[PDB]
């Protein structure tokens, strides 16, 4: 049910990008407990990141580091070509009052003193990095800027996560319209002001539009629909890997962690989910 | 006369570049003394930087640098908005037989073992790097893949450098063409047709064909001109800047520099310029540095 | 307070550098705002790096850096021969739980996917670069194998940190032990044993233990001090240093900032300190640019 | 007959190395046809090459590149761990008079004005360069002072070349010797001036001293010999892998040097072999 739209209109001179994302985005607030705002701001960053990454091929993949100097620390997303992603917060308790406006404050957990990277692996000597200064702290605005000001193509970023008052995700979606070099300065204009002028992306979002419907709204035109693909919260993380961590750490700390516990654990931070080695497979190094 | 245009194409699916670049080519020739494989290595990358400076704007700026293990060493060009571009190898006087082909072998130059990477200063505080295996070490298809790798539409980076049995430079130019979304496959395969079925593009200036010639020839149709700018070969540098450095080494350095020579030649790397301190001029900096 | 030592041991056959920085990392901190975990990768990589630079004589200098793909992104060290070290990560504010062993885990805010690299400035046209795979991403042992890969002796290099509840630093201190040529195998077995068989080195810097002490703790003698120097923290940027970036954007630019702003403030990415120009210094320098 | 030695003296604070590369030298003359000056300045960097590829374990290796602006131009050199090196010079026809000297004038064949590099090639992404300006242009002095300055290692390098009037070599060897850390001020003296007392390296190989005799006189004491191996000229190129070279020009080029000729060939440039592709050999691509 959560998808990704590819798209092209005005007779290709608009490259697009929609996606529905609100299953993913409530695993993401369950796996990491995140309070309203910080799951806002992950909501956010993770469907920012999907669409970023469904503009990659094949087996490339991307990160996507935000660190503002706000109290939820660094946010990291990866996503790849398949639209799966991996993401989460460094303080997943993050609680402020609604902004003035009346929506969760995500650029005061954000916070606008940092830097929005975007790292992408093409290969073992092979990738593309870009870097912004945050300027908004709301995540989608950043977004926008990156893609403007790093990838130098006008463009414009729209994500919205709306939370339920039992902290679970209601609904979460996006967009991304892109301005192909070939838009005659006119036909911009057109476009610059719709968008500017139909409803914020949390409304469209609010009211069940899927993603070819929401491209239809903010573009004024059915769009040409080029691939539709699932996309999901997905971590390759498991305990044959956790090994290595712990194998980094020797057969000291290895041969201690036990006969003072008879056990240990360590954590994925991407997907929370915990590896506990039994004093058995502890001693299967040590 | 070397300039360098910006161009539309097919209803503005087609965004093109196209430059000649003999002159500055030849600069860098004369300035580096390169021999002619390594001349042909240096004026490809010149001029494919060039044509990627031409894609920034305002006082941005960007750095070429490839390293494919071969003779040459590295090949650094410096290319900015405004037409500029500054480039060095380091070791100049590189050079074999013809290849298989009968022409000038850079891919045995260049290396076919490494990277080609772009570092791009877009302001203060945005910043875009990139960096690819060398597939062919003939550079246009290096660049090509760059561009495809980067981009993600279909590229061609033409480039081409023809030299003189005296070492000079007889013609140099390029061009580079990008098919954006909403392109019919009616126009690829015209265009990749015209492509790979056309004249090489070192022979195309020699003939004599502009830049809005050559993207005509490559494309099939007359390009839309978005911008025409003027280029050269240039570098900032100047005796002033050598001058802090001799300055930095202190009293004893340079006392060493007038005792065992009487002067001090300092020379910039990235164009070969020479700049020579007298012995007074020397004392006067031994002097003055604290 | 903080300060390091040149040591040799074992009759010249043992070369020895240590460290205790306890407050320059502790600087580093506070500039900017590390997060426990951060901090230790910071702290490391800066008493590493301030180690590496002790190598170096007169105005020589370096450069460590980072990138291991985590989410700490790029660790980067400039350290000189004079013991000052200015440093920076991407991204200051990342942390974990704990490890398996109960300590901060750095290997995961750095990551095991890619390099650490060591550029030297040398002199005026002499150059030196190392680059090595992050083997471990705990830092020290990554550095370890960038000295062995490098020198081809046998080395240990020791980094530790501990920090507070409050994200202050407790302590920090560091050693580089490297065995030459002719190192008998009773003084490889005694330092071997020794080094895998004592203490961390951050709590021996807790408990109080001295540079000079460090090392004959891990040594199993007293070492010959050669050299001890203070060290410190150290960025020469300066509010003219953002002046003159200012000025090079140009009147309008200005002009934007005096009008949505009233104001601009500059910051430096390596040491993060916030320079501010008011609306009139801002008006002073949009009439002053070209 | 060639071989080259891993040596200690002092009792650890002198690590030597000395080789006689007589052998290679001549294979590297006859290859590439260097006149008189071009092979003393092939062989001397081919010597200082292979004990710097000494100087390495396993599988790592190095590549030398000198261009110092003279009519010699680019001098590179290959050496490995096990003593395999390839060499050129890209201008093998210099001739020059005697210098005042009466020895072949290398200096004014490569030129002061450019660079000694040398790159160690460790794995995809592990690296290790140095470069220096070339300041004397006799190469052993410059070597001398990439050890010093770049590797930053107190060092003294000796290469010499003898060539008989026939053009073929009638010598050739080297040493290296350099002072460990813990060498005391004092003893870096007493072999800085034996060093710069003992005969120079052309007139010790001209009386036939083996690596162990050069260190021995050079050092005033015998030499704990730590390993010896053989030493050659080696280029591993081959047919295939030239392919690639003529596959890297296409299907175009490839119908057309045939179509004209019926055949065509491409040169090593390490080891002057040259490969004949038949017009049936060219077919199996185009
Ligand atoms: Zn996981
Ligand atoms: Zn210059
Ligand atoms: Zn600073
Ligand atoms: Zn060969």
């Amino acid at each position: 049910m959560d998808y990704l739209v590819k798209a092209l209109a005005y007779d290709g001179k608009v490259r697009a990008y929609a996606a529905r994302t609100t299953d993913m985005v409530n695993e993401g607030q369950r796996r990491h407990g995140t309070w309203p705002t910080a799951s806002a701001a992950l909501g956010r960053t993770m469907t920012a990141s999907l669409m970023l990454g469904a503009m990659l091929k094949g087996d490339d993949k991307l990160t996507v580091k935000i660190e503002g100097g706000g109290p939820i620390g660094a946010i990291v997303a990866d996503a790849n070509a398949k639209g799966e992603v991996r993401a989460y917060v460094s303080n997943p308790q993050v609680h402020f009052d609604l902004n003035a406006a009346g929506k969760l404050d995500v650029r005061r957990a954000v916070g606008t003193n940092g830097t929005l990277s975007v790292v992408k692996d093409l290969g073992l000597r092979e990738f593309f990095t870009g870097q912004v200064e945050i300027v908004s702290g709301e995540l989608g605005d950043d977004f926008t800027y990156y893609l403007v000001s790093s990838e130098q193509v006008p463009s414009s970023v729209g994500v919205g996560v709306l939370v339920n008052p039992d902290n679970t995700i209601l609904a979460a979606g996006g967009f991304i319209i892109q301005l192909m070099p070939g838009t005659d300065d006119e036909t911009i204009t057109k476009i610059e002001q719709r968008l500017s002028q139909v409803e914020p992306i949390s409304k469209l979002i609010q009211k069940g539009l899927t993603p070819e419907e929401i491209l239809e709204e903010v573009l004024g035109e059915k769009p040409e629909i080029l691939e539709t693909m699932p996309v999901r919260f997905h971590c390759p993380c498991s305990k044959e890997r956790f090994e290595t961590a712990i194998l980094g750490l020797g057969k000291k700390e290895i041969q201690d962690m036990i006969e003072e516990d008879g056990q240990a654990e360590a954590v994925c931070h991407f997907c929370n989910e915990k590896y506990l080695f039994t004093k058995e497979e502890l001693e299967g190094l040590r």
